[PDB]
């Protein structure tokens, strides 16, 4: 329930204007927003966030949109937010996504998939702290987090 | 690629018209003919020439010419294959909620909505409801977020 | 009592995805869509349509924009939907539009006003004259009518 | 103007679950996100933030609440930004809201009252000033521009 | 506060119920009874005693003894004032949008829904249609949120 994941709306899904809608979908589910910001990533923040991708072929691409636009960074917190952020965003690509999920109910292209969240615990500790100074995240406690957990 | 989606009578009497063109609308597809109007049986019938010999079908025609339908053609990158995991399987039954058919429709009999099962349906279901004069030819402001 | 009125989203609202938004919400309200269409208005058009206004300094920037791409044109009926219709789209200037309005929810400039209503009942016979063959405006009757009328 | 304003979700309204609600009315608006942050303030920036209001009576309640929890601070760019949020987000007293404005659909009580907007353009620089630092504010051009802007 | 809302019988026949309901729960007041009866003719013009002199009375009960509706009771600082303001005019066609009459009503016959006038109207519609221990005592984890 300390658990983290770090979400981004990218910047596909910031110029389409959902980044209202991403954000409801995750107050609602029962999460925490504990970050957030808007920036237009330098390309070295690009690189850097998407190291798990470098050896890829669609790398620089990726890179270059990613860097091309204000993206959104977000940090939420919960029981298994990591894993059901992944369940509310669906697949990564959207063409496999369910209506219902983010790219399921908006997207239509892997490279124009809308939104980003990590794929573990570990790569969410990595990205938090990778777009976020500890100073930057509030610490708080949600008035219903006893109708939300047990 | 292009596709046919109609609201059946079912979906037109229950005001899902609007619902029904948000989502295609939201999900980056383009909108490109449209209208309303009450099939004759003669119009039914052709329209489902692939169910003839089912035992269904003329319960079917009689239902979709029992009042307006909405026509449209919705063009997009995957839009037929895409169309129909929107609108959700066939028999409702069967549908998860987040679809149309899911979130709308109980009995197959009063799906709520068609959509072409094939692009080959689909040029042929365009070309049944709609004149070239009617379908319009143009660009979205948007399609650079949307693909590639 | 009667009647008819006719809509149209014109090329912003059509741009935004604003078509099923807008049908949606007089669907909600109780009336009956009799006619629909998706097409650019030519240049020719849009000067019958904005007729009543030729000599007006904006008018051949109007023109020229409702001709810019494809608009949606519909037909509502029912008791006071012409009233009612102008009511839902809000006031012609976004900056007096309440919100819950069209216009009050998504619009900013006047003349990016999202979507057109009738002024009146006689301005409705000569829009729907206009934009409709009528033989190819459905009569049907909404399963619903002793629910929305006494 | 393209003016700029400063629209906060108060602490009640970050609890409630209503920061994407809030942020998505401005997306579909037409207007631009171009700074956003969660904080909880200090006593001080409670303080710094109401000062023209210190005398009031309830100032020592308003500071200690406003300072009890996270705030979502934004800025939103567009022609018209300051009157237009002030729309948006409806009388200061929620009494006097009309449903279809935030305080209108949400808040009941002046002092829940959801969320805060700049009253004029002169406040919204300051309040701007106040928050954010000028490189927190991302500068960028929306794909829908044309669309939303004659 | 509390107040007496009940969808009418063309608000039950719409499926606006839980529209209906769930805009009281966004804006923070706290729901303590329900139920769907269809009324009788006499709980119509029990209900309705103070419109005995309207050339529409009968219409009105006839209607509102025609089908189910649904009872509630909602309780909050203002509730008998701001759900009215929730509610819209009485006449739809004076409705704004933004409110139950003005999004979903056009005809006054028909005008979805009705919300107690006033304290003394609340009081005594609550007493008529509820029993005092179908109305739940309890505390919203969010009263604190809501208000100062
Ligand atoms: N042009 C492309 N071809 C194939 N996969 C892509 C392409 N662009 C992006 N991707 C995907 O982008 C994902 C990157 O993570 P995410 O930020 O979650 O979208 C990877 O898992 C890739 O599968
Ligand atoms: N009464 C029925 N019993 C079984 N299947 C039906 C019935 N009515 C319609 N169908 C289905 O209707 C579908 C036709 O395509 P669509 O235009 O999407 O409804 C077929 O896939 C049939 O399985
Ligand atoms: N540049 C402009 N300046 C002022 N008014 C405009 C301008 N462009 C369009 N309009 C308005 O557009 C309206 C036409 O009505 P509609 O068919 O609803 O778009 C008129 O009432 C004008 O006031
Ligand atoms: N207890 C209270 N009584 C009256 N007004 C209040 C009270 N608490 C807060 N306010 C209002 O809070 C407003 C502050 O502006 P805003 O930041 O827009 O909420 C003031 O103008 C006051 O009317
Ligand atoms: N001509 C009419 N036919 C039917 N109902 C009417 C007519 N004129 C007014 N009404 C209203 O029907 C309403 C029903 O009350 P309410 O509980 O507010 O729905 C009354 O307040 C009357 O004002």
């Amino acid at each position: 329930s300390s658990e983290r994941t770090f979400i981004a709306v990218k910047p596909d899904g910031v110029q389409r204007g959902l980044v209202g809608e991403i954000i409801a979908r995750f107050e609602r589910k029962g999460y925490k927003l504990v970050a957030l910001k808007i920036l237009q990533p330098t390309t070295e923040q690009a690189q850097g966030h998407y190291k798990d991708l470098c050896s890829k072929p669609f790398f620089p691409a990726l890179v270059k949109y990613f860097s091309s636009g204000p993206i959104v960074c977000m940090v939420w917190e919960g029981k298994n937010v990591v894993k059901s952020g992944r369940v509310l965003l669906g697949a990564t690509n959207p063409a496999d996504s369910q209506p219902g999920t983010i790219r399921g109910d908006f997207a239509v292209d892997v490279g124009r998939n809308v939104c980003h969240g990590s794929d573990s615990v570990e790569s969410a500790e990595r990205e938090i702290a990778f777009w976020f100074k500890a100073d930057e995240i509030a610490s708080w406690t949600s008035h219903s987090v006893s109708q939300i957990y047990e």
